[PDB]
């Protein structure tokens, strides 16, 4: 089956890069050398005003909050259609696949994350502005809470140095979960899982071939990105306990639903 | 603009749905069927002239089969929905909160396609089950079959052909009062271009009929109460016959139903 895993690996690699809007690839030759770099409240506005860019206006914590809402939300539809390109995805009867998505997108958003990070800062607006790190962790509480933890596992997923051909199979992988709560045919989705799983063993043997345990790390971080939405989310949970004034996107109100 | 809008909504019902009212037509009338009567005729069909859980009863193997129609026109309708202006573009969540509600009351106004006030056709119009034998079961199972047919005769006086059914089903899928739809305004704004759509189609279509679309308003309430009754059959059916099995995908439709 082993030149079939090749071929597996080559449709997903495909739908990747004719779904999302920045690779990894181009992400990394821009941050290597110019994006407009935003580092306090004047060059935000600045941003804004046109130099690289919502609910009704609240304070700039909360302002780019509601930027991280926006980039979640057009993230999900990329994902949604990266998904639907993927065999046997869409063939999963459409609840099952809005349950696949639901409890997977946030531990595919993270890992893709690190694709447009290093330990500085942050790329936004398709790479025409770049948000620096110090500016994030100076907003207020609880929104700066969110921001670090990322950042802190991006750093440590950008060591492992895949590209965007690893990351396709990756980031499957995170979606064809079988035990995430609700799914219909459990068989089915381990069944494509453990296809894409063997898929990314066999890519990473060819792609990385001096890479020591590279295939077990991976699982690793994927068990890592659990634990991180499982953080993000009670960190979400108290800004909607006490940050009353600030509105959650109806699409992140569907996911975070219990 | 308003004719193609429905010419694209009458290719999708085409190119999506196998049995049309006017394939269906031209068998029940003699342009044949075996005909499935009793406990024989019914075990001659599954021999192979006409054609699941382990056999309990004549009456569950009904049910059953009755159970897997569904789950096939279900595929089909989500089919026929993706094909849809703008369904598409809502996310994958509200299609499902629209499929979830809105199948059963398509499925029941299909079935007049392929009815009669004598009988049913089955697998591609190979078989004709009758009437009085489906009204032949054991309760609770008989229960849920002849007010089908009652809906389906005083449907079929209407004389609607494949091309008012594209629409009328459109718009049923595409409602906007589903209960927990996320993007409200967008569902109706869909709703109320294919009800134009329809009532434009009706003038050219049936020009002499008097009162044909709000004729077919009422028939859209009428599925809801029609689907509202089947349901609390359903659970009942769930709740005193304990050994006999709901397809998964039946299960998810009917969870929060009341
Ligand atoms: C590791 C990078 C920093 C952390 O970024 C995060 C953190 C959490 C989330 C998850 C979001 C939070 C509302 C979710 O729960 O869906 C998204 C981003 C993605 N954020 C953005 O895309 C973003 C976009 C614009 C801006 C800004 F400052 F330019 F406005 C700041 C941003 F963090
Ligand atoms: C108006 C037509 C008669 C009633 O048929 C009904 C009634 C309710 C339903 C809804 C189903 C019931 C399990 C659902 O809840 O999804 C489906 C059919 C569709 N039934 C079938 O497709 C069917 C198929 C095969 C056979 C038989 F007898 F040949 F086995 C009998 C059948 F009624
Ligand atoms: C195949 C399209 C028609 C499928 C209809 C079945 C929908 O079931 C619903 O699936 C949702 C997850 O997507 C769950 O959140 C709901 O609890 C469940 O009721
Ligand atoms: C676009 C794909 C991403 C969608 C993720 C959000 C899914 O939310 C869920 O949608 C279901 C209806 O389908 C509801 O039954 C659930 O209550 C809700 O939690």
């Amino acid at each position: 089956q082993v030149a079939d895993l090749k071929a597996f690996s080559k449709h997903i690699y495909n739908a990747y890069l004719k779904n999302f809007n920045m690779t990894k690839k181009k992400a990394r030759s821009i941050l290597t050398g110019a994006p407009f770099v935003i580092h306090d409240i004047e060059t935000l506005w600045q941003a804004e005003k046109g130099l690289v860019w919502l609910p009704p206006y609240k304070e700039i914590s909360v302002h780019v909050f509601y930027r991280c809402q926006c980039t979640t939300v057009e993230t999900v539809r990329e994902l949604t259609e990266f998904a639907k390109s993927i065999p046997s995805f869409s063939s999963l009867f459409l609840n099952d696949q809005v349950t696949l998505l639901k409890y997977g997108v946030h531990e595919a958003i993270f890992a893709m994350l690190a694709s447009i990070v290093n330990k500085d800062g942050l790329l936004v607006a398709n790479g025409s502005g770049f948000v620096t790190r110090e500016f994030l962790r100076s907003l207020r509480k609880p929104f700066s809470d969110i921001i670090e933890p990322k950042f802190e596992f991006a750093v440590k997923f950008n060591a492992l140095e895949l590209d965007d051909s690893d990351l396709a199979l990756f980031i499957a992988a995170i979606i064809l979960c079988g035990d995430r709560p609700g799914l219909m045919n459990v068989p089915r989705v381990e069944a494509i899982q453990d296809t894409i799983l063997r898929a990314l063993e066999f890519h990473l043997q060819a792609n990385h071939p001096d890479a020591q345990y590279l295939f077990p790390k991976l699982l690793q971080k994927m068990a890592d990105l659990r634990q991180l939405v499982t953080e993000h989310a009670q960190m979400m949970q108290r800004i909607k306990k006490t940050e009353t004034e600030t509105s959650l996107h109806p699409l992140l109100q569907e996911i975070y639903k219990d």
